[PDB]
RNA sequence: UAUUUAUUUU
């Protein structure tokens, strides 16, 4: 039984297409395969692929320059997607509401109790990107996250600003 | 005004 090979290359630039996304991979070594996450129902397309190498070698070599790929748009990452954590998906989460001195494992070991999250973090840049302020926790069970921010986000009222709120991703500016 | 914008796929 396999599956350790099933290496997903998130955050794909949207601009680029599936054989370009193989090619830039392909001076690399031996690829057995690629794979890519495109729906059939819709046609929205999200943003990540996978490499499916022959050895666990060259599959991890290749992950020490993958790993963080900048590009003028955006940055490439290749992990171990794991087989299936029965019904994983996205579970990202917003959570706005949080100061400067935001420390990324106190959300984490906050949300980690209520769910084992894959990626819970904070955006706030001063110098590379952005002040925002705002925190997010990308768990593994959608509902988990959905039931942990019902038990978790407050309420914004007129007679208040931000009375800590935690929510689904809604949209930036579209 | 909310993450590298979307780490889980004929």
């Amino acid at each position: 039984m396999d599956s350790k090979t099933n290496l997903i290359v998130n955050y794909l630039p949207q601009n680029m297409t599936q054989d370009e996304f193989k090619s830039l991979f392909g001076s690399i070594g031996d690829i057995e395969s690629c794979k890519l996450v495109r729906d059939k129902i819709t046609g929205q397309s999200l943003g990540y692929g996978f490499v499916n190498y022959s050895d666990p070698n060259d599959a991890d070599k290749a992950i020490n320059t993958l790993n963080g790929l900048k590009l003028q748009t955006k940055t490439i990452k290749v992990s171990y997607a794991r087989p299936s954590s029965a019904s994983i998906r996205d579970a990202n989460l917003y959570v706005s509401g949080l100061p400067k001195t935001m420390s990324q494992k106190e959300m984490e070991q906050l949300f980690s109790q209520y769910g084992r999250i894959i990626t819970s973090r904070i955006l706030l840049d001063q110098a590379t990107g952005v002040s925002r302020g705002v925190g997010f926790i990308r768990f593994d069970k959608r509902i988990e996250a959905e039931e942990a921010i019902k038990g978790l986000n407050g309420q914004k009222p007129l007679g208040a600003a931000e009375p800590i709120t935690v929510k689904f991703a809604n949209n930036p500016s579209q």
